[PDB]
């Protein structure tokens, strides 16, 4: 239902070349518009990004895109699978450049790959405006997993985009869904693939959490729960407390004692970093992404659903809101001690 566009400034492109671009259903009744960014990791170096372009093209290039995609979970038009923003413009944006979303480097003499993350960002917004985004009171720029660190590191900057554009009526809110890490020890022998990822892609970092960490260290800005104290757009953040990225980076594959700690230790950390984001859930189940899955209406955490939250953070944007709770972080401590986890 969403329809494919090729970005018209062909200039802005995917890792090959190729131009980037984005899927749109309009839906002319609403002022509402979620743009969603795509995730699949990343690519950090030339031989690393040659291997991705053999086997995952598609994230590296739009040459085989299909014309169209089907709207699914925050993105589905239809009121039972999405019970939170049905009636809004859907846009999905692929992720073709490999670079958190965060790069702004064209391909050249120098570089085989360009990393333009956060200049297609920029100009599928600058596009959308002639489409009716310039129409909109709400633009909520929403991505999982790459996509979803991607909300953190690009949202004010789409906030700012848009009031040097001349529309500052359009509020501009993130909601970055399995994209809060930790740069935690592994439980058997990820920043340095950043760090190099960064250099390489010549990627951009919010300019508040940059001026903290400064020249080198723009790394830190890729984990949630540094960059997000430091960002003046409404950010909703959803995140599963043992979330398997999470997990794999920390090469965690009858459970002893010292996993055990381990895994509890990890999810009291994740939910400490938690504690003072207001509009955040975060179930304690081992799982990876959550919105744009058709069934992401079936997890609860204290007997409320995520599209339930978002609504109530809604609301809360117009002192907290009788029964309409907006931080929803789960307090045991083992994946799946809450009933609602995804089952297979
Ligand atoms: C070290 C770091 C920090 C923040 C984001 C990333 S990028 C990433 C990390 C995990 C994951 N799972 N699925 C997916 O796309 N991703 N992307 C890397």
């Amino acid at each position: 239902d969403l329809r494919l566009h090729l970005l018209l400034n062909t200039s802005v492109t995917c890792n090959d070349g190729s131009p980037a671009g984005y899927y749109l259903k309009e839906s002319r009744g609403s002022r509402r518009w979620l743009l969603f960014l795509e995730g699949g990791w990343y690519c950090f170096n030339r031989e690393n990004c040659d291997s991705r372009y053999d086997t995952m093209r598609r994230l590296m290039s739009s040459r085989d895109w299909p014309r169209t995609r089907t709207g699914t979970g925050i993105l589905s038009s239809q009121p039972e699978e999405n019970p939170y923003w049905w009636n809004a413009n859907m846009v999905f944006i692929p992720y073709c450049s490999s670079d958190v979303w965060s790069g702004a480097s064209s391909k050249s003499e120098k570089n085989e790959y360009a990393f333009m993350g956060a200049l297609i960002i920029q100009e599928v917004v600058r596009e959308l405006l002639g489409r009716g985004l310039s129409g909109a009171k709400v633009l909520l720029l929403a991505g999982s997993s790459a996509g979803g660190t991607g909300v953190l590191l690009n949202v004010d900057r789409v906030a700012e985009q848009l009031e040097k554009l001349g529309y500052p009526a359009i509020q501009v809110r993130g909601l970055a869904d399995s994209g809060w890490f930790l740069d935690n020890k592994q439980y058997r022998h990820p920043t340095e693939a950043i760090r190099r990822g960064i250099r390489y892609w010549n990627g951009v970092v919010p300019e508040r959490c940059r001026r903290q960490f400064q020249e080198g260290e723009e790394w830190n800005c890729f984990f949630g729960y540094k960059v997000y104290p430091t960002l003046r757009s409404p950010v909703f953040v959803v995140q599963w407390l043992f979330d398997e990225a999470q997990l794999t980076v920390d090469n965690v594959h009858p459970v002893q004692e010292g996993l055990r700690l381990y895994i509890q230790n990890l999810g009291r950390e994740l939910r400490h970093t938690l504690k003072d984001v207001p509009a955040s859930f975060a179930p304690a189940c081992l799982s990876h992404e959550i919105i744009i899955r058709s069934h992401w209406t079936d997890v609860q955490v204290k007997g409320t659903s995520l599209p339930r939250a978002l609504h109530c953070w809604d609301r809360s944007l117009h002192t907290p809101l009788k029964g309409c709770p907006v931080h929803l972080v789960d307090s045991c401590p083992w994946p799946h001690c809450n009933p609602s986890c995804p089952t297979g």
